[PDB]
């Protein structure tokens, strides 16, 4: 028993991560294939960040004014390109390392593996939510851009997630492995600033049927409420509206612990109203919203990759 | 910026994970150089789980009464040996993945790495602290023993903590790399409880520096304590006392910040009387204990 935020291995995406520099820009890369992935701004000096025009500072750059670094092994660039926000260089040499993989795009309130790296080294992995405002709650230092993040389905890695920025109130921003950026910022040093954030309802619904198949209960209720009732409470603070789709998914959890989503809800929506009352769940005096339903059947199933 | 729980990367672990079989029990071995170890419960039958006679358990079994499969491939035993808590097999190929790496018996208030396995699989990765009553807050599965923490320092792993058991209250316990557990508990299914759960004083601190540092500054105040009068307060909220040895690990943090190791103090006692009244640190509501001196420097700098 117990539960814990538990990330996804990551060898796999250990073997994929170079140093790229351009400049006196120095970077993480994703070496796929014949092909290392960076984001675009690499090429930008620290004056050009302001403004830039990645069409113009792109026609200027060659082949050799991108150096990259597969451990102390210095690969070739045969060719560059740009795909939105990120930067594809062509290298002489495939990885040998190359795993089984998929570049997925992720939405609001899914869960990630976070590989941050530095001089194209992984320092750390940590498991993350795409929060509903698009931003993600994670910890990256200077030289961090194109860390990535991942999930592993069955023996394939699923990209999802590249590190670009960092927003005024300590949160992130990046890009798909597309170069499309989630939510609404660009790779420019403008003043931007993210939206509300909203509480993922349905991961808190999921980490509470989590608490109690791990055997905390105090929470639990005999009413129940219906899903009408229950949005115009979690609206109320600033909680993501439910939609049938989502207890239809909690239907696992609720048949395994006997009981109903929205006996659930109304367990939540008393906890909102009264809080927790010097009471903790699963360690935690916060309601936590970063497990997905899947998550919890997965830590609580011994599901391997 | 930022804080997480953050743990080491795997993959130089993953590398190691076999699946050891004896008899019905299956569980998880480390494979290094020509060695496999794992849980020497791996022997036990299902009447032999209360009191069990390890050595003479062990004479009795052969080298082919062992199955090691790494991946899809059978490692042939060749050897086995017994050291205190940990079975030891000797296979005829040396594993290709074997990274550098150490054994290291580590002290409550210590972090690390869990990679937590079953059939040889890793599942998750996951960051801990050896607890003050020698038990560590996991998650397990039946099937996971012979999962490992581990820290890793340049490209050196240090293997700390293998899985052995589950206590009621929903707890673990195991040995380090040699064995030996941490704590007073045997691996045995009789009767066994963790004394009572303390707060790991000194990475209390070391978190409350890494929310300075992170531009968090609400819980300060214009207070300064003695250490004695610290330790008098703390201990009634089941906090460990804090040592001298801990205010001089707390130093480089104490002289990055500028603020003293004792008016740091002096904002947790008011922390622990008043609660956080809606607050949270670095995105929790309670005080975190599961960071080390250390950890905080690295993560922050
Ligand atoms: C690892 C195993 C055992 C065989 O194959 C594996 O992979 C488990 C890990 C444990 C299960 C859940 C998470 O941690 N180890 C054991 O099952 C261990 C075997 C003993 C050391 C021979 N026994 C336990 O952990 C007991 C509790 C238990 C047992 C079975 C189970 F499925 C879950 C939990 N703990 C124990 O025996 O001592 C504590 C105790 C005993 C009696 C009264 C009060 C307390
Ligand atoms: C060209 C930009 C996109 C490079 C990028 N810029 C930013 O992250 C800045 C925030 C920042 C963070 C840490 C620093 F040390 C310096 C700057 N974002 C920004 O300016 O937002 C707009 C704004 C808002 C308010 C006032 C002014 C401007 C960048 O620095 N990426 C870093 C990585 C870099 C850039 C190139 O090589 C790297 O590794 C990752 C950072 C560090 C921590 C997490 O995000």
């Amino acid at each position: 028993s117990g539960f814990r935020k538990m990330a996804f291995p990551s060898g796999k995406v250990e073997g994929c991560m170079v140093q790229v520099t351009c400049g006196t820009t120095t970077l993480n890369g994703l070496w796929l294939d014949d092909v290392v992935y960076c984001p675009r701004h690499v090429i930008c000096t620290s004056e050009d960040m302001l403004n830039p025009n990645y069409e113009d500072l792109l026609i200027r750059k060659s082949n050799h004014n991108f150096l990259v670094q597969a451990g102390n092994v210095q690969l070739r660039v045969i060719g560059h390109s740009m795909q939105n926000c990120v930067l594809k260089l062509k290298v002489d040499t495939a990885n040998p390392k190359t795993p089984k993989y998929k570049f997925v795009r992720i939405q609001p309130g899914q869960t990630f593996s976070v590989l941050a790296c530095y001089n194209g080294s992984p320092s750390g992995v940590y498991q993350c939510a795409m929060r509903p405002n698009f931003t993600i709650k994670g910890s990256f230092l200077n030289g961090s851009c194109g860390s990535v993040g991942f999930n592993i389905d069955y023996d394939c890695v699923s990209f999802c997630y590249m590190h670009h920025m960092e927003l005024p109130t300590g949160v992130h921003a990046g890009t798909d492995l597309e170069g499309n950026f989630y939510g609404p910022f660009v790779d420019r040093q403008t003043a931007q600033a993210a939206g509300t954030d909203t509480t993922i309802t349905v991961n808190v619904l999921a980490w509470l049927y989590a608490a109690v198949i791990n055997g905390d209960r105090w929470f639990l209720n005999r009413f129940t409420t219906t899903l009408n009732d229950f949005n115009l409470v979690a609206m109320k603070y600033n909680y993501e509206p439910l939609t049938q789709d989502h207890v239809d998914i909690l239907g696992p959890l609720s048949a395994q612990t006997g009981i109903a989503v929205l006996d659930m809800c109304a367990s939540l929506k008393e906890l909102l109203q009264n809080g927790m009352n010097g009471r903790t769940i699963l360690g935690s005096a916060l309601l936590e919203d970063e497990f997905t339903p899947f998550d919890v059947v997965r830590q609580c199933s011994g599901v391997t990759f």
